[PDB]
């Protein structure tokens, strides 16, 4: 378990908080991040195996991607997301399909690598108010290039199934 808490310390402060859709979240000041085996708000989630990766994919995108902690690397996002039941009544085939075939969400980020480092978790399965907790990593100078990635891919059939979302952006502290 990652647990991402909102309050008055942590390795991150907090620039900004603003709805997207559904409701959104009590400002903060800070950020911290800490694993745990079991506040303006606290989010927790897992770190877990590929649901649609595929082994192609896999050697594409490790070929490119960059690791959390880089030095440079002093501005983040947290973007909780939250799809709805019709996206997960549909079969894996289905949900696949919207994601990459239509939404192409791999295909279409890999150019935004390395500049932007992700690491994604899960917790739809522990019963949290989000199903994915989205944490990115960048240089100040591709936080334009962040958000022009985070357009493009709100603008695809995979993101009409998120019924809540929330934009937050830290700074390192
Ligand atoms: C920076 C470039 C990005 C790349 C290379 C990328 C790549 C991926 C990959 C390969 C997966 C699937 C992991 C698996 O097989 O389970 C994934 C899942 C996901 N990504 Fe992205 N992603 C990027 C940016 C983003 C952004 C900016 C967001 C949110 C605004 C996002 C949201 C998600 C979500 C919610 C999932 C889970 C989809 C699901 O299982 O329903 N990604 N991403």
């Amino acid at each position: 378990f990652t647990v991402f808490t909102g309050g008055d310390s942590g390795a991150w402060s907090i620039l900004s908080v603003a709805p997207v859709i559904g409701e959104s979240l009590m400002a903060a000041s800070h950020l911290a991040i800490a694993p745990s085996l079991s506040t303006p708000w606290q989010l927790r989630g897992v770190a877990s195996h590929a649901r649609y990766v595929e082994r192609a994919e896999k050697i594409a995108l490790t070929s490119v991607q960059a690791g959390l902690g880089r030095n440079e690397a002093t501005r983040a996002a947290l973007i909780p997301i939250r799809k709805s039941a019709a996206w997960w009544e549909m079969t894996q085939d289905e949900r696949r399909a919207i994601f990459e075939d239509k939404s192409h969400h791999i295909a279409a980020s890999l150019k935004y690598l390395p500049a932007i480092a992700r690491q994604l978790y899960h917790c739809r399965d522990i019963g949290e108010p989000f199903d994915f907790l989205t944490w990115f990593e960048y240089a100040p100078e591709h936080a334009t290039m962040f958000e022009d990635l985070v357009g493009v891919l709100r603008a695809t059939e995979e993101w009409t199934y998120v019924e809540r979302e929330v934009d937050i952006r830290l700074a390192r502290a």
